[PDB]
């Protein structure tokens, strides 16, 4: 087995696409914080903010590069950037690695990520790689979850194996060439191979031989009126989702979420908090500790931000504004500044 | 196994279709952008605007290209154009590239564009070819999604023509046939095909006589009263609808969504929210990242309108309208500009 | 297999008629676009517009000819019409050309419609055919949905043959004739079928007969107790659907769209939006793109008008309407303008 | 097959009846209209309207008219009437005429329309004959659509002959006449066709005896016991209406619509929207076309009024009513004149 | 099979009795309609109005006449009737005739009523016959329902013969009368037919006899075993339903009419527009088509009252006329008219 065809299976590739997409899709915003504790957000002109927001690296997007992040982080536990920074010490590149080529290291107190470019040995500091660093006991790496996935995959390959090829050899079933006690010669032995090739393919239907001797011949195999061809296939499912912790009704199981939340609000609030929200705290606060210079930490801070799916439907939305209205809890420009409209008087 | 085979399955074909064709009909926007975040949409008069909305080249309608493109990024991963551009620099065509053609290469610290054209092999820069690059780990390039759905895909197309030629055989199953219990000639043998043979067309009834020397010829089929039949196709629109991720029922399948909310616009939301969101992203993103200049970022913004997927019934858009009025957030133009009504005092 | 045998199967039939029919009945409007940004709508003095609203030649309706393109788009990916034009080279005739005689070949930066009228070469420019150029990869051509249905009609097609004759043979089913060793005279073998060739057609019922042996016979035919002979012929509809992008409830599958949107004005938005929508853009943008010369653009315009879809029942309309009310959102008149009753003070 | 045959058909009756009933059933009016749009309905005094809603000839009624035209429209997807007009050139009679007699043929740039009379082949103008001209791609002739629906009509008739016959020969099963290994004189053959075969009838329950050649008389039919048989009926049900479009609901099967609206009005919204409609725009748009001379065009109007399939019940009419009454969208005497009560100060 | 074995399967009684009885029911008012556009109904004085509503001729009642030319005209799709008028040329007496007796004949431009009584050729024109004319492709006369149904009745009258003559057997089922080889005489043998005859007949349970030969008997009868005799019985009803259009719930089947309308008004609305209307719209259009003379079209006119039918439950009609009272849409003696209660000042 190896991890291509493990990720030609769909379920595996749904959920990475998933996972990795959904927080590639979500703004991030980052924010100077005043002592008195207000939230500035801050422009493309902030070094840090224009490498986040525009431009990581001068061959790729934001968005490509946090969907290539998390990628490796799910598929391997882990994922790995060079950094890059100027003559003052700020960042001013980021660039993704494969996670398979690295190791880490310690030396002493210290660390080494020494990466296995080819046949060399590009060896760096904690200073100059960013390293993620998924779930794990050692908090040194994450368990990478492919590795732990191969036996289940590897019941789901050989079902789908099995299934493949009783369909391509036309379900004609495997025979017992049972026979008697007749003297046969040697070509009428070689007849049972010779006169064939076909018994998987060709459409020889009516006509497969037998010498003349008669025989008793009859079939071998259980036939998937073993109801497990069908209803095994559909177990895998959950079995591949629980290495990633999908809801299987958002990946396609009996129907859809069937006592749990009533409207799409409530199953995107279950979606983040039992599935989506690690990988958000992973990222910010692995910025924080990283790339942010420790004397501007509590000033400086960084949020993706959710309302793209909190988004309840225009009803509740507009319901929920109008409780704004008396209380007071917005302003008409605080709510027109959620949508982009222009601002107005109060 | 090739590319036109697979996709000639009516879930595949559907998929790509229902995606590239619903992005394509979005409406597509500009804004210029005030130091105090006001919008203005943009004029045909605007060279990038034009090029977007009203002609991208002297060949093809915007939305006939959007697509163009949609279909490529989902079915390879990848999509590519040739850019072209005026005097100024300004950006004035573009023009889409078969993606089974191309390739992109690392060369030196720079990257290639190689374009295998028919029997000649170009080679162009970051600088001339606008490269949507999908999901996948470089971030350099999208993982071609054709390329791993093919095992399932293969199932599917062997279940399909496996199930076809039964009925192709009058429903009549392979047969052992035993030559009896002596030794013929030659030309007896080949009378077996005289006698025999056309069992898979219909007239043949009754002819299916055993020769006068015992014989003990019956089936070898497990028939498709075998539990997997027709289940098995049922489970594999599941498995070909994962790797584009569509939920079954906007598929044509089973039942409809019961547990996420009942109303047509949280049918939207999710498919918006799970499903069609990360396009708007990689558009939208990509053409800030390489068409607009770097001096406009920040002023110049593009944008997708997304009423026309979350328009509500008329009960729902009353209501709404009246919470607006009621509240204040609203004038009645600029509601009335929605559905551009003539505007009134107010 | 041929394109007029796949369209005698009844899904096919009707999703061509459901989806050409339906944007043929849309009422389709022109517009001058004032500067201010108001609309108003074109009279059948306007030449363009009585081209497309009254007459598009001195043989058809509007209605007709909208049809007729949109059959042809949606069966073969594309439509062509030529277009005539007076010395002012305002356009005059409008007139559809059949698909499958046309080809599109480039000619150095040029275009070229080749048009096989019989053998004769009737070649044209982009200026005189206006060519509606349904989804597809190139933007220089739609892929002709026929061409890729070719598979699942094919099965379609095979299984329906089996049903009918099944029946057509009165069920008798298929039966080897057999006994073991005596010398059949040469009279005998030809009775065996020259007695009858009514066993396929006609009411021999109580009598087939042996000649002098007694024979042992016994059945191959496997029964439509075969669950494809029925749950078959119910699936197979959905795979022909799958390439139009219709929701089988409006075909005929199950009952009702279970889970999904309750009123009728919930179905229509839904079939809307994932599957009429297209049309509407192709349509209206080919016209713009085309049609109205380069410098009326912005102040010519066109759409279709949706409310005779949108429609709601009695009840939820003179809701919204009272809805108007208050607020105010439109004036008696205009009401009484959306149902073309009198004008009155107000 | 033949066309008589097809109609004999429980549901393809049906169908054009309902179709062309309601359609005939409607109220059809005409309205000249100012320059400011206002309508005024006209009087019988008008020779087009007294022609159209009093008599299209000296042997019929209008409704009369509308139905047999409709009828042939919907069956042969084209229909024809010999138009007749006075010395001023005005319309006075309409008559229909055969669409299985009638061709159209281009004859140069220009059209005649060949009319097989009997032994007689009469040629006429666009000028003379009115030409419904139903849906097809060359938008001069409709696709006639009992010529596609032949193939499952001939399954629903294979079926339907069938099943009489089982019932009609005493529900007894075909056999195998096998008697054993003595020679028959013919006499004895004689006797096997007159002491047996006779027990396909009705009565002979008591004796069917067997010879002292000892016999091995058996069964050769599946019985209808086999899964097809109810089933199948039903299907084919589908098959025919999907040539029509008629929700099969409305056709009596099964059960009716769960889940687009279950009160009345939505049943009739969802048959005209999806049904009737294009035949109303057919009519309206064909008598705008041809009949309506060039100069009254957008002065004078006809149309249908949809009123008495949009009725709905006492207590939503009673409280849309009330709905106008208040807000002020009616006066008392315009709702009253939909009831043609007395007019009142208001 | 002839017309009244037809007449005797139920479902056609029902429908016929149903359809004709229920239009029969209905009153029928004749009106006078001033220049201002008011009706008045007229009275017992005016002699049309007397013909119609108290006596059509000197042997009937006006229900009675209405009836039966209702059947005729649902049974052969035409009705006729013998027109009786003055010497000032009014109308004085109507007297329907057998269908089946009657042609027309064209006879020229005329057309000629050719009335078969008995072997005398009674000849009438278009100004003494009244001809109700059905649905039909000529508009000369209405397709004869009862011809078109004969073979769907063909099969279920071979079902319920069937199934009679089982039971009256008392289900016994018919014998083969197997043996072996040993002798009997031919009188011996004859004694099976002399002394039987209660196999199909009745008391004799226990001595049916065989010859001294053992013997070895089997059965041949399917048994009801065969579902279609209980499930196709119950198929066979919507069939012949379906050539007059009638609701099954109505006839008898499931249940009640499950999703479609919940209250008794609905069922009642339905039933009028999907199968009533017609009759209404052909007798109302042939009165005014025949009957009023051209001078006092537009001037008289007479109207089917619906009321009877429309009638909702006391708390929907209390509902109904309490919305009358504000809003004012009737005064307390127009209520009362309706119930023919006292007037009252108001």
């Amino acid at each position: 087995i190896n991890d291509e065809r493990i990720l030609q299976i769909s379920t595996v590739w749904r959920c990475v696409s998933l996972i990795s997409t959904l927080t590639a899709c979500l703004p991030l915003d980052v924010f100077e914080t005043d002592q008195n504790d207000n939230r500035k957000k801050v422009d493309l002109s902030n070094p840090l903010a224009r490498l986040l927001r525009y431009s990581p690296n001068q061959y790729m997007t934001a968005q490509e590069f946090r969907e290539a992040m998390t990628m490796q982080l799910c598929f391997y536990g882990n994922a790995y950037a060079l950094v890059d920074r100027n003559s003052a010490g700020d960042v001013i590149s980021l660039l993704p690695l494969q996670s398979a080529n690295m190791d880490v290291k310690l030396v002493g107190k210290k660390v080494v990520y020494r990466y296995q470019r080819d046949s060399e040995y590009a060896d760096f500091s904690q200073k100059e790689i960013f390293h993620l660093k998924g779930f794990g006991f050692t908090g040194l790496v994450g368990l990478s979850p492919i590795a732990f996935a191969c036996k289940s995959a590897g019941v789901a390959v050989a079902m789908e194996d099995q299934q493949r090829d009783f369909f391509a050899n036309g379900a004609k079933s495997p025979q017992i060439l049972s026979t008697g006690e007749k003297v046969l010669t040697e070509q009428q032995r070689s007849q049972v191979e010779e006169n064939f090739k076909e018994i998987a393919g060709g459409p020889v239907k009516k006509r497969l031989w037998i010498l003349e001797a008669g025989f008793s011949t009859s079939a071998i195999g259980v036939t998937p009126q073993d109801a497990e061809m069908m209803a095994s296939r559909k177990f895998q499912v959950s079995e591949l989702a629980r290495f990633f912790g999908v809801p299987p009704h958002l990946v396609g199981d009996v129907e859809k979420s069937t006592s749990w939340g009533s409207g799409i609000e409530q199953q995107n609030l279950g979606f983040l908090q039992y599935t989506l929200q690690p990988y958000i705290s992973r990222w910010e606060n692995s910025i924080q500790r990283w790339l942010i210079p420790s004397k501007d930490v509590g000033r400086l801070h960084a949020e993706h931000n959710l309302d793209g799916l909190l988004r309840g439907d225009s009803a509740s939305r507009a319901a929920f504004m109008k409780a704004m209205g008396e209380s007071g809890l917005r302003t008409i420009n605080e709510m027109r500044r959620t949508d982009n409209m222009p601002p107005l008087p109060g």
